[PDB]
């Protein structure tokens, strides 16, 4: 297992990333500052988190400290949905550099194929509930993106919660400069996603997996619906492997040759999820693993069904 995955833009990208979606903003900057002590060389981010200046606060005091060198961090934030408008997307990106306290990003990702109206809320809302959409579409935000890469704020671009559908888009753009580096996507034992994997992989697209873990601190969280770290069947694959079965979860993804990002706060978990380079699935493991897909989602948008880009109809 190497560390890091070559990406179409030349660069690479390390294969283990530390999540921050619900990392409180009084503990992220601990938990950031304990997994870089630890190893870990990516961080993923986004402006809809609410926490990147705390985010910001752990990298520049590494930084400082020279516990790294910011050639070997690679950071990553996402574009939120209000800001897809050709005239928001640089100021946006702006912003999170500004609260990342940086002067370039690793990657920058397109958070959702879904455009929304601009403005302070993050989820405008009609006067039935509904998502408010924006008339921009995605083509002209990608080539908002690419202008990012060409004023050097980015290194490399990518997107996040596309379908099949909507990478072929991209891929198809009249006049594309820069493809698409990465496409972040929901993937774990419950939601396998082996179709949309081999479409992105043939295109030379990396997939990075996200909420590898299933996500048990979601806040829709319903106690009768699935849950991973509890399954006996995975249970005892780790116990197999005298691994936890968080490591188990971890490594499922990186033997697909996916990036991935479980988050945590704790700083002994920080830990353990990174010591995952010492043991091997086996490929009896990994096709039992695969056999669990019940197309579970734990981030389905459900609010933006009818929004036109919505991406889970497909
Ligand atoms: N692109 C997108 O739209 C999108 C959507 C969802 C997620 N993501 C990214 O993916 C990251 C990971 O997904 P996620 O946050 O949904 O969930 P996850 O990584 O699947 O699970 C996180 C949960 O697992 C717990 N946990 C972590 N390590 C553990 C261990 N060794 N043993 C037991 N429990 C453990 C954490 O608890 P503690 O923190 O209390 O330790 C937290 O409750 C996010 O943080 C975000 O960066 C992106």
């Amino acid at each position: 297992m190497a560390s890091r995955i070559l990406l179409n833009n030349g660069a690479k990208m390390p294969i283990l990333g530390l999540g921050t979606w619900k990392s409180p903003p009084g503990q992220v900057t601990e938990a950031v500052k304990v997994a870089i002590d630890v190893g870990y060389r990516h961080i993923d981010c986004a402006h809809v988190y609410q926490n990147e200046n705390e985010v910001g606060v752990a990298i520049q005091e590494k930084l400082r400290e020279q516990v790294v060198k910011r050639e070997e961090l690679f950071i990553v934030s996402k574009l939120w949905c209000t800001y897809h408008e050709k005239g928001l997307v640089k100021g946006a990106c702006q912003k999170t550099l500004s609260d990342l306290k940086l002067d370039y990003l690793d990657l920058y990702l397109i958070h959702w194929p879904t455009g929304f109206k601009p403005g302070k809320e993050f989820f405008p809302l009609d006067e039935s509930g509904n998502v408010v959409p924006s008339d921009t579409n995605i083509l002209d935000t990608w080539a908002a993106m690419e202008e990012l890469v060409d004023e050097g704020l980015v290194k490399a671009i990518g997107i996040s919660n596309f379908n099949h559908l909507q990478v072929e888009m991209i891929l198809n753009k009249p006049g594309l400069k820069y493809k698409p580096a990465v496409n972040q996507i929901e993937c774990h034992p419950y939601l396998t996603q082996e179709k949309l994997i081999q479409y992105c992989q043939s295109k030379g697209i990396v997939v990075t997996a996200y909420s590898p873990l299933g996500s048990p601190d979601r806040p829709w969280a319903k106690p009768e619906d699935p849950s991973l770290l509890e399954d006996p069947r995975i249970k005892a694959i780790a116990a197999k492997h005298n691994k936890t079965t968080a490591q188990v979860l971890i490594r499922f993804p990186m033997q697909r040759n996916l990036v991935v990002i479980p988050k945590s706060v704790t700083p002994e978990r920080i830990a353990e999820n990174f010591k995952v380079f010492d043991f091997e699935l086996s490929s009896q493991d990994m096709t039992t693993l695969l056999s669990y897909n019940r197309n579970w989602r734990v981030c389905a948008l459900l609010s933006c069904t009818s929004h036109k880009d919505y991406p889970f109809h497909e």
